[PDB]
């Protein structure tokens, strides 16, 4: 609930800098979506050979022991089930793998952080090897269908028109190598404004193909693909499909809400564990909490009338005495989006509602009151 | 039904065009392996600008299929699917279906209504009993209940314009003395959508109507009253 | 030994006894019906 000093701020900043936290988060989410299950391991150096065997102890951290974060692909690790996990459904950890096998090294569940996608029912968990439902399994068929449908149209366009002629093939095969030469000459020099001459017993006909329906099918397939991935089509395809409304008023709201849900579910636990371990590792005797920046992104203008609207609200509050000139200062200081981010360490007025105009009338009203009080007493001299 | 109908269309698109030729099959089977070679060459090098030579007794014919009806069926099926789930299609598929108008104002309201219905019905009793049992276990001798946050989700502009409108309501009541400055400060503190969450433990003025400008005018009216009364007895000192 | 078998009593809560939340799939649980619940429709607890 308060702001820590600069030295440990810089310490935490650099520590996160050489730990590549953002890369770890991005790869975590990406490979969780790809494979359906992801494993995050925190490496801490200890002299105990079976430190990972024992369930995690928060107070067992030694200074400077932390090294970084490692992530393991699903086909390396192998889960193991204890008897207690598969004991009875009444247990809180029923069908919960309490041990993982990684190259013969045993790791307890508490030491790891595992993120899962959609959760299958208990009877289906062994089939998925106690993992989430992969997205590729859900999307590969539709992706192939959309790609093949998109690819088919140019192939038909390249052979839209076919031309055939009739002729007495017997006389043609009687002496060819000249018939072929004449027709090859015609094909080479073929264009409009030229005339082809045929005999009275022959004919010629042409055929076409109508390609005015492939676009709707392609856009329907792409819209379905966008629907599967829970992402607006304007991001995957970069443009709304033909014939669909592109208002996007509710689509962006839903996307932001989904991003907030991802932030709450996936990134929060690993970040909390990392920050707790780092604080305990480097003698930080202050409890830490994580606050996320707003997910909505706006250009410069929307930022401009965003800041002005809050500024108008601030003046209303301070003139009414509900807030103080100080508490708005660090509120603006804490916000990185605010235009003023190079604030000094100077302090403003702390008393609630003491605006420069409010302070000016504070003494003026009081001073005049004393003059009025004395005048009545001065009037009491006579008539008594 | 919806999934199979959607899957059917691309396959028919793949099999859209059919071509046939009528020849003397008897001669073709008399000595093939050259007929097949010639036809394979034609298929391999087929395109526009090419000419096919046929006999006088042969003929060629093509067929095609109209695929301009599947879209309406697919969107109707998906609309029905979204109807069953009691959730707007704009969230299941990401967009309003083809041919359906996209006002979408009332559907968000209906979804929100169903949302607090779910909150009140499914989630409430379990969490209530959990809190009761936690209070009993953790020897917390205080009665507590549950209050729910607003279900809607808003953007930065919407939130900012929401807070600004509420600020005007605060000012008008303070000047009339309906509420006290601290009593709205606490409400501002507890609101999650309010920007002010860094408020200290200091307490503001406690009784309603005692606003910073309501300070100044109070003493002046109070002080000036004493001066006028002092003149009243001063004036009556004479004339009797 | 049979606390869950007895009817619920909030006065019996031991400090620190609360552990967590467990959820059971329907195929792991089999409900049991007694003669009291199937006595007469006038009963407020009929057929659960």
């Amino acid at each position: 609930g308060r702001k820590l000093s600069d030295e440990q701020s810089a310490l935490i900043a650099r520590r996160d800098m050489e730990f590549r936290v953002k890369d770890n988060l991005v790869e975590l989410n990406r490979f969780k979506n790809v494979f359906g299950v992801r494993i995050a391991l925190f490496v801490v150096e200890s002299d105990d050979p079976d430190y990972y065997e024992k369930p995690f102890n928060p107070d067992g951290v030694t200074p400077g022991s932390y090294k970084g974060i490692s992530q393991i692909d699903p086909y390396w690790a192998m889960p193991q089930l204890t008897a207690g996990s598969t004991a009875d459904p009444s247990s809180e950890h029923f069908y919960e793998p309490d041990f993982w096998i990684i190259s013969g090294k045993k790791y307890h569940r508490s030491h790891l952080v595992v993120v899962r996608g959609p959760q299958p029912p208990d009877i289906l968990k062994p089939t998925y090897i106690f993992g989430g439902i992969p997205l590729t399994q859900r999307i590969y068929e539709r992706v192939y269908a959309a790609e093949r449908t998109a690819n088919e149209a140019p192939l038909l366009a390249m052979s839209k028109r076919t031309s055939t002629i009739h002729v007495d093939v017997e006389k043609a095969i009687a002496n060819e190598e000249a018939f072929n030469a004449r027709l090859a000459f015609w094909i080479a020099n073929r264009d409009n404004h030229g005339v082809k001459v045929l005999g009275i017993d022959e004919g010629m006909e042409q055929f076409d193909t109508n390609l005015a329906d492939f676009d709707s099918i392609i856009m329907n397939q792409y819209q379905l693909v966008a629907a599967i991935a829970k992402t607006p089509a304007t991001k995957l395809l970069g443009t709304s499909p033909k014939g669909f409304n592109a208002t996007g008023e509710h689509e962006t709201i839903s996307y932001h809400e989904e991003l907030e849900s991802i932030q709450e579910h996936i990134f929060d636990p690993l970040l909390e564990r990392h920050y707790l371990l780092l604080a305990k590792s480097e003698e930080i005797d202050v409890q830490l909490e994580i606050v996320w920046n707003p997910v909505d992104s706006t250009s410069s203008q929307q930022q401009a009338e965003l800041n002005n609207k809050k500024a108008a609200t601030d003046e209303i509050y301070i003139n009414s005495g509900v807030v103080s000139p100080d508490e708005v200062r660090e509120r603006l200081r804490d916000d990185p989006r605010s235009g003023y981010n190079r604030l000094t360490d100077d302090q403003a007025e702390t008393e609630p509602g003491m605006s420069p105009e409010n302070l000016a009338e504070f003494e003026k009203a009081g001073a005049q009151s004393a003059k009025a009080k004395g005048e009545a007493e001065r009037a009491e001299a006579q008539a008594g």
